[PDB]
DNA sequence: AACGTCACGGTTGAC
DNA sequence: TTGTCAACCGTGACG
């Protein structure tokens, strides 16, 4: 749902800038524009101007972050819970000793283990 | 008067 | 299939 902003400016709260107004800031910042004027021209709050401002010099890019989506599980299961919740152990801890305590424990199977350099990679 | 930073109420999508 | 949840969003306000 469309909202105005104090400026006058619409926006979807919750969704980012479109994309033509975003090139906008960067066009008006690449001609020498100062960020409060890009702010009360275009009318996006000076918060957002300086967070696209800011973005496109460490990325480079005028498309926002990556929205939604779960990190991909490679070490998949309660398992991950299980590697944390040998903290006890933690220092000392091989990682193929994990790998072993996790089979007798009855967590995991043999031939659904994760290999050890995976372990390595979680720990 | 300019602008860096962040809580807030919000939406999204990979698994 | 539907739902969970951590990633991001822009505004508005503070310093």
């Amino acid at each position: 749902q469309g909202r105005v902003n104090q400026l006058g400016g619409v926006f979807i709260n919750g969704r980012p800038l479109p994309n033509n107004i975003r090139l906008k800031i960067v066009e008006m910042a690449a001609d020498g524009i100062r960020p409060c004027v890009i702010s009360r021209q275009l009318r996006v709050s000076h918060g957002c101007v300086s967070k696209i401002l800011n973005r496109y010099q460490e990325t480079g890019s005028i498309r926002p972050g990556v929205i939604g989506g779960s990190k991909p599980r490679i070490a998949t299961p309660e398992i991950e819970n299980r590697i944390e919740e040998y903290k006890r152990s933690s220092p000392g801890m091989f990682s193929w000793e994990i790998r072993e305590k996790l089979i007798r424990e009855g967590v995991c199977d043999r031939s659904t283990a994760p290999s050890v350099s995976a372990i390595s990679r979680l720990v």
